[PDB]
Order: C-alpha cells, then sequence, then structure tokens
C-alpha cells in the first residue's frame, strides 16, 4: 500500500481514467485529505487501487461497494464534495 | 402540483443527458409511490432543474441552494445506493 505521508505521490494516483472521477478524487484529495485521519488516509489509498467502473458506480450510488471501510470512504467523498463545491440556484 | 400522473412524471425522468439514466428513472420507477405527497411535490420541481445541475448534484460537485431540493438528491443518492449492486 502506497504510503501513506507521500503526498504528491497519493495525488498522482488521484489522476484516473474518467472525467467525472478526477472532478470528484482530485479535489476531495487537494481540500481533505490532510484532514483525514491515519486510518482514513490507509482506507482512501486502498480505494484508489479499485477499478474505474466500479468507482464510477459507487460514487453514482449505483450500489456500493461490499466492503464497508471503502463504503464508508466513498460516503465520506461524496459529503465532503458536496460541501465544497459550488451551491447552485 | 400533479404528484398522481405517474406516466408523466416517468416521461420526465427520460433526460437529455445520458448519464441521468442509471440514476432518476430507476429511483422513480422503485421508490416513488414511498415518498410523501410533500416528497413527491418536491421530486416533481427537482425534476424542472436543468440537466447539467442534476447532473452535478448527483455526483456531489456542490448542491442546491434550495434546501428541498438538496433533501430530494440526497434521498436520491441513499434510495439508489440502497437498491444497487453490493460489488
Amino acid at each position: 500500500h502506497m504510503d501513506i505521508n507521500n503526498k504528491a505521490r497519493i495525488h498522482w494516483a488521484c489522476r484516473r481514467g474518467m472525467r467525472e472521477l478526477d472532478i470528484s478524487i482530485m479535489p476531495f484529495f487537494e481540500h481533505e485529505y490532510d484532514s483525514l485521519s491515519d486510518d482514513e488516509k490507509r482506507i482512501f489509498i486502498r480505494l484508489l487501487e479499485c477499478d474505474d467502473p466500479d468507482l464510477f458506480n459507487w460514487l453514482m450510488n449505483h450500489g456500493k461497494p461490499a466492503d464497508a471501510e471503502l463504503e464508508m470512504m466513498v460516503r465520506l467523498i461524496q459529503t465532503r464534495n458536496r460541501e465544497r463545491g459550488p451551491v447552485a440556484i
């Protein structure tokens, strides 16, 4: 597993194949990663090892991961992104 | 307004953006009858929003300024997450 303290390397791992994933994951990393506990950081890194179609399904709420830690992290990304992004009228 | 004409609500769930296909229509088909009248009215209001906003909101690229719309987006998310495949 990638070292939780090597932020620039984790940032690279956040760069994905798909537009919707890059809009979601990379800004979450840039604005939220420092707020995470070590356990949460380890989980985030594990989430990045998942395939893009699964990440997209999960971030889009087409079901969820069977792994509760991954589910928790997907939900955390969604929550933080919803609160940080544009408030649209 | 018209919360009873499910055929027309169904049609309004077919969006110009097909990115919205996995989310809105299946929510309607599986969850609409569970909604209160107030929730149904808010869902119909949400369907009048523009597709770029709906897609942003459903992917948590920010949220509606309107708290009713925010709640409804979040309910769609929750229900879709609970109903979809566990991978």
